[PDB]
């Protein structure tokens, strides 16, 4: 037992909110929050920005002293970092950006990465500004994750059209 609540259950492991995960995030203080990061790791908007934004810029400042050690991430990889005051850890994340012009198919190798920690908070990735299907990342992420996903989905509507065209 933890300590989200008001999730609707999806999957036998796949939970989904119509929340912001900055909040979530402030709530919970879950081990694991999920960033919708790109390969600099440089939090503009959508959910880095607005986790970032949250922490003061104490996440952008971790994350140039990692790029400026490690450089860039691959897209579909991740990185752990700290969670700074929202969480234990940060897990961020690279799906492909189709509006960048990247392969959608990267987007399962994305969620691979969550199988790697138990128990995670984290949004739609390659949703929302990143420019693909949100009904398709769904879709992957209940056929990709078998650890326990609580996901956060901003957007009241687009959270209602999750629900109602759930397979
Ligand atoms: O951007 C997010 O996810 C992608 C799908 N979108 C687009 C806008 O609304 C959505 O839900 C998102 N998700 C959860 N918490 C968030 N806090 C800020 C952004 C955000």
């Amino acid at each position: 037992v933890n300590s989200f609540s008001g999730y609707l259950k999806l999957t036998d492991n796949v939970y989904i909110k119509n929340a912001d995960i900055v909040e979530e995030a402030k709530k919970v203080k879950p081990t694991v929050v999920v960033n919708a990061a790109n390969v600099y790791l440089k939090h503009g908007g959508g959910v880095a920005g607005a986790l970032n934004k949250a922490t003061n810029n104490a996440m952008q400042v971790e994350s140039d002293d990692y790029i400026a050690t490690n450089g860039p991430l691959k897209v579909g990889g991740s990185c752990v970092l700290s969670g700074h005051n929202l969480a234990k850890h940060c897990l961020h994340v690279v799906g492909p950006n189709v509006n960048k012009g990247e392969d959608i198919q990267l987007l399962k190798s994305a969620y691979e990465n969550f199988n790697q920690h138990e128990v995670l908070l984290a949004p739609l990735l390659s949703a929302g500004i990143f420019g693909a299907d949100p009904i398709h990342s769904l879709r992957v992420c209940v056929d990709t994750v078998r650890t326990n996903v609580y996901l956060a989905v901003f957007d009241k509507n687009l959270y209602d059209k999750l629900v109602s065209s759930f397979l």
